[PDB]
């Protein structure tokens, strides 16, 4: 399993502009457009992040294209965060794959924002981590996604995701 992989399970592929689940609209492998409320404004943010007229439909490939960005995005990130990046640099590779989950999702900013728990990671306190994370909006609103990675730090192995 890769961060690929795993964020392909947590987040589905569609190929028709839609809302998250916080009636955001996104694309694509949780590509999000625009936190507007008009289709129009999500229309034109897709023709420019495509480069052609898409009419709020994409091709899985297109799909692919911003997911690779997003990932390298993400990653890229986390590397030029103060915050982010010395925990990362403390993990190993597969609870590294579960930071960058969380920073897909909720940003550098929302992610840098746990500033507890990142103490905790550092510390590879990874119980006490666990339960801190789960003390959150995140958990709150996406319980069987923040399980899953919240999981995933606990254990340090893809167990959460060979079920899925």
């Amino acid at each position: 399993m890769n961060i690929f992989e795993m964020l392909r399970i947590d987040e589905g592929l569609r190929l028709k502009i839609y809302k998250d689940t916080e009636g955001y609209y996104t694309i694509g492998i949780g590509h999000l457009l625009t936190k507007s409320p008009s289709l129009n404004a999500a229309k034109s943010e897709l023709d420019k992040a495509i480069g052609r007229n898409c009419n709020g439909v994409i091709t899985k490939d297109e799909a692919e294209k911003l997911f690779n960005q997003d990932v390298d995005a993400a990653v890229r990130g986390i590397l030029r965060n103060a915050k982010l990046k010395p925990v990362y640099d403390s993990l190993d590779a597969v609870r590294r794959c579960a930071l960058i989950n969380m920073v897909f999702q909720m940003g550098e900013t929302g992610v840098a924002g746990f500033t507890n728990s990142l103490r905790m990671l550092q510390q590879k306190r990874w119980d006490e981590a666990a339960v801190n994370l789960a003390k959150s909006r995140w958990y709150n609103q996406t319980p069987n996604r923040a399980k899953r990675v919240i999981t995933t730090f606990r254990t340090g192995n893809w167990d959460a995701y060979k079920n899925l």
